[PDB]
């Protein structure tokens, strides 16, 4: 009686990217920035903060790994020094809150690894998962797996509703959050997936 | 291998309570009141915002169990509305975040059950356990365990440092949140627990 | 007397870059990449060698000055080390080579200057300014300028063509090229300019 | 604070010539015949590509002028057609490259003109004039002057060492070079001169 909420480009597979390594910086289609503290401006640039979608391929100088899930992951960089502020995605599913039900939230998140030119992709930002109702966060992971450099552990979030929760009926969210509390201050999200089933 | 941090009134048994389901409106001592919105006033009574300790002994109204730990809990009730903001506990320890270690805070969370004078105990306001350095909360559990009416569960919070995290010798700390979320909007914490070993 | 020899995109300001210091990392719209080592790969990412246009506009990072005409300059990096080959810009023009007529092609060229996080822009790969008829050079300037960390010089590059020159009537060219004889191996080029004067 | 750089038979002196417009038909002493695409042969004659000096004296056949500098220049002259590669004179010196020096190399470039048993000398093949430091040319005239026939013109060539130079510490070098790009292709160089000043 498990049931799969879907979730719009929920493995950051659009767009295609042809080139490993290659990314957009542009939102990716079907979630929106998360930019409580406007940490990444309307267009972005290699020297601002961004985000987007990457390609981890065979060959690729990021990871240990492939991408968790088909080829691409979806990234967030934040320039701004630690302690400035969080950002990363959102997106708010037509799927609402229901009674007595057990909600579970996986997304893999992944430590890029390596060095280019004199730039080093060593340390990790810390991040945070949530699951939403409406704008109140029913639950979240709050950076407690250890993720090694170069690898993608995945997150898991649980909440159960009662049969009289004040936001039962509101639309379910997700958001998947950079904590910008050290550099390297870039990380990867992949393989969103919420399900539901009746407690 | 496994060492324990030192933590001061770490199960709220100070001070004594004679009477069982009585309770102290002030904050615990080695406690302070983590207070962002302003929302618990320097001055309590029993039906403003409060906090302090609670015996909760033999035959006790608002549990199916005796006290995790010892005789007391400690408590926040929190009387503004839902989504008025959080308050709690904090304690800054004298331990300092120190490299390539795993960190566990482990804390029991108690969910009041029953009905006092007409009021109804019943629902759950959240909870959030915080892992500090400095001020910056390096891992958290927000709300993630279900926990019925009239019982207690263990909340696990774990961090792993690097060698060069930026948040190395800061003082390490505890926050013990009530979200505010719902209502009826009182929460209980006891044992609380933090440990240290070579990652 | 002296006419102007018209060269598409001669300022590199197609495409129009919204950002300061943004770039393209695709050939410039009216130009081809000039490739005789391979070095520079068909599909570029920000990690490749690469060429493109840069907005050297106000605030930039990069230059002491605003480009030399307009917004935008045309670059050209290479990512393998000095000694491994050229690669530049090349435009063969409709005009063709006649009699008895001095060209007289200028270019400006750039040194990048500065650093972002760990890159460094210090050193310059040298360049090649080249006068082409045909498959021919005509006249080139092989790196005489000197050209400080921060600033564009114009180099000046002539030929004198006599009644009866072997190219006479092959159509003109211009090559504007990295020498990648050192690092950092990324120059800039801009507001390209050809006459042509009757003796 | 200019220096002198001392170059072997920097004028073609050697060897003395005593009848005017004579020539001979061997590497210039101190020079070495400097042949990338084997145009010039060990063993010269009539008919083939080669190199020598040639007493450039009162009355001579081939100039409106005498020599640049005392009585001799240096030659080269190439049997094959346009197109066919290049060969000059090249000779590594003793300086090595300096950090923040100014380097100002001249050289005087001819044009024979005239008729030599009836064989017109109308025409004439490019020049090259390269400053070496080992094997990488750092500063380059490609055929930049118009050069009338039966005249010499001089050619400056300026490369400036920065502090870091990739190059710093290796042997400077000379590169007098024939383009063949056209006919009648042979030229003549005189009075070969290399400064140094520190910045
Ligand atoms: C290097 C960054 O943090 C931004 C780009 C990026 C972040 N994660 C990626 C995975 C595959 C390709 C590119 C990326
Ligand atoms: C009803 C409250 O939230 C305040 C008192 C209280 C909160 N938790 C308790 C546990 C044992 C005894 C008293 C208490
Ligand atoms: C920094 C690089 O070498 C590639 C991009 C680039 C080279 N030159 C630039 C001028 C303005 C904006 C960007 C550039
Ligand atoms: C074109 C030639 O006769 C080859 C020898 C030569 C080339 N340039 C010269 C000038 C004076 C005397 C002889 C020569
Ligand atoms: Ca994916
Ligand atoms: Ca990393
Ligand atoms: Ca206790
Ligand atoms: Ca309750
Ligand atoms: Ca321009
Ligand atoms: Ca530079
Ligand atoms: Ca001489
Ligand atoms: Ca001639």
């Amino acid at each position: 009686s498990v049931v799969s909420i879907p979730i719009n480009n929920a493995g950051f597979e659009d767009p295609f990217i042809e080139v490993v390594d290659d990314y957009t910086v542009d939102t990716p289609p079907g979630w929106t920035t998360y930019n409580p503290n406007n940490l990444v401006p309307e267009k972005r640039t290699t020297w601002t903060s961004n985000n987007g979608v990457g390609y981890v391929g065979p060959g690729t100088q990021f990871y240990n790994q492939l991408a968790p899930e088909g080829r691409n992951i979806g990234y967030i960089y934040l320039a701004q020094k630690p302690g400035s502020g969080v950002a990363g995605f959102e997106q708010i599913l037509d799927a609402t809150l229901e009674p007595d039900t057990n909600y579970t939230l996986k997304v893999d998140v992944g430590n890029l690894a390596g060095t280019f030119k004199g730039l080093s992709f060593a340390g990790f930002p810390g991040y945070r998962v949530e699951l939403l109702a409406g704008d109140t966060v029913l639950a979240a992971d709050h950076n407690n797996l250890f993720i090694k450099e170069g690898e993608f552990k995945t997150s898991t979030v649980t909440y159960t509703s009662t049969a009289k929760d004040l936001h039962l009926g509101q639309k379910l969210g997700i958001r998947l959050v950079n904590l910008l509390q050290d550099k390297f201050s870039g990380l990867d999200f992949d393989n969103v997936r919420l399900t539901a089933e009746p407690t």
